[PDB]
C-alpha cells in the first residue's frame, strides 16, 4: 500500500493489456498510443534510447524500472529476460501515475 510497482504492474496485467518484450513495445511507441511505457534501467541503450525518444516524439510517457530486465521478468513472468514492457491498458492499476506526472 505505497504505490507499489508490482501489485499496480500485476494488476494492469489482470485488468488491462500489458505488452511485454522489446522490438514489440517499440513499435507502440513508434506509432501507438500506449499510455505508460516501462524500460529496465539495465537495458540496453540501443533499446532505452530508441525506445526513450520513440515514445516521446509521440507524447508516450516512459518510466524507467528500478531494476534489470532480470527482475523485470521474474516480476511479470517472462523468463526471457524482458527488457521493455508497454502498459498499453492500465485499467484499474494507476501505475501511470509513476510514469505520467511531472
Amino acid at each position: 500500500g505505497s504505490v507499489d510497482f508490482a501489485f499496480e504492474l500485476r494488476k494492469a496485467q489482470d485488468t488491462g493489456k500489458i505488452v511485454m518484450g522489446a522490438r514489440k513495445s517499440i513499435q507502440y511507441a513508434k506509432m501507438g498510443g500506449a499510455k505508460l511505457i516501462i524500460v529496465a534501467r539495465n537495458a540496453r541503450p540501443d533499446i532505452k534510447e530508441d525506445i526513450e525518444y520513440y515514445a516521446r516524439l509521440s507524447g508516450i510517457p516512459v518510466y524507467e524500472f528500478e531494476g534489470t530486465s532480470v527482475e523485470l521478468g521474474t516480476l511479470l513472468g517472462r523468463p526471457h529476460t524482458v527488457s521493455a514492457l508497454a502498459v498499453v491498458d492500465p485499467g484499474e492499476s494507476r501505475i501511470l501515475a509513476l510514469g505520467g506526472k511531472e
